[PDB]
């Protein structure tokens, strides 16, 4: 949460990841929207708080479990 300002999405379902490159969201989670190139599996940032060190890495998820912002 870099406060970028570009492309912000909600979830509204909830989902899992199965693969270390996607991510987990749940309904009423942020994330931010690296790549919408595709209409099924979007590819949007997350935020990990690891030993008070704050991580990034983007991750594919359904879009169909979440929608844009505006």
């Amino acid at each position: 949460m870099d406060e970028t300002g570009k492309e912000l999405v909600l979830a509204l379902y909830d989902y899992q990841e199965k693969s270390p490159r996607e991510v987990t969201m749940k309904k009423g989670d942020i994330l931010t929207l690296l790549n919408s190139t595709n209409k099924d599996w979007w590819k949007v940032e997350v935020k990990i708080t690891v030993n008070g060190k704050t991580y990034e890495r983007q991750g594919f998820v359904p879009a169909a479990y979440v929608k844009k912002l505006d």
